């Protein structure tokens, strides 16, 4: 029988779908609709792990409600793929948004590859060649998107994000997160969180502040208002249907905006 293959966040299924093609199910583990940071399990969503094989986590952080639903379902030793294993993690609590580097993707495919070959051998190859062909696909994207990169940005070049979902992104461009606004993973911070987070962007001249698509925030105006701050968005690649393509394309679109905040902050003759 084709394994039933249980995921988290929509990169995973991103992934495991790329990785695995026709040969098996993948499964969400909360219905499309549900933010995964505001998601409390339900009974409904629980029943459905007794009809999997495997879980894929992120296992970081960004799917601690995933392992309370395992822990309450009729099946609790149900086998579970660590996909960030291999990753290097940043550092005190660890930012858990490995899934926004194609460096870390990569790893991550490889990682979920291999597992998903020792349960089901029969189609160990097909995986291993899927995960190399969509490994090339992710490495061409992070190619084709450093190249229209005129310049890296200048040393006062500075980026605060709303979430602090993109250290592992910038890191991709050798650029690091100044500042985040959100005082916690998830946290919506208060009006003296918000007056101390302005303080510190102007304080340190910050120059942009990259933003939500997905679930947008309600003060993010009045923090632009009160810095003069060049506003960008970006995607958590957390909202709505759940797509084997999904995770290109959202990626391509993000490492597109940082390029085009980078080439934006680069000023001409005068
Ligand atoms: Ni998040």
């Amino acid at each position: 029988k084709r394994l039933r293959i249980g995921i988290t966040l929509h990169p995973y299924y991103s992934y495991v779908s790329n990785i695995v093609g026709d040969k098996a199910e993948v499964v969400p583990l909360i219905p499309a609709g549900f933010n995964p940071h505001a998601y409390e399990p339900r009974a409904e969503d629980i029943k459905r792990i007794g009809t999997l094989d495997v879980v894929v986590l992120n296992g970081v952080g960004h799917d601690d409600f995933a392992e309370r639903m395992i822990a309450s379902s009729e099946k609790p030793g149900i086998p579970v793929i660590e996909a960030n294993a291999k990753v290097p993690l940043l550092a005190k609590v660890v930012n858990p948004h490995t899934f926004l580097s194609i460096s870390a993707s990569i790893t991550q495919v490889n990682t979920i590859a291999r597992e998903l070959g020792k349960l089901d051998p029969a189609n160990a190859k097909a995986y291993t060649r899927n995960a190399r062909a969509y490994a090339k696909r992710l490495r061409a994207l992070r190619a084709d998107a450093l190249a229209r990169l005129n310049k890296a940005p200048a040393a006062d070049f500075r980026v605060a994000t709303i979430h602090g979902a993109y250290d592992y992104l910038l890191r991709e461009f050798g650029l690091e997160v100044t500042a985040v606004v959100e005082p916690a993973h998830g946290i919506e911070p208060s009006p003296s969180q918000l007056k101390k987070t302005i303080d510190q962007l102007k304080a340190l001249d910050v120059k942009v502040i990259f933003s939500e698509i997905d679930f947008p925030s309600t003060y993010v105006e009045t923090i632009q208002r009160e810095s003069g701050v060049k506003l960008y968005s970006l995607s958590h690649i957390s909202y709505g249907d759940y797509s084997a393509g999904k995770y290109e394309e959202e990626m391509a679109r993000n490492l597109d905006t940082v390029v085009r905040a980078i080439q934006e902050s680069g000023a001409e003759i005068l």
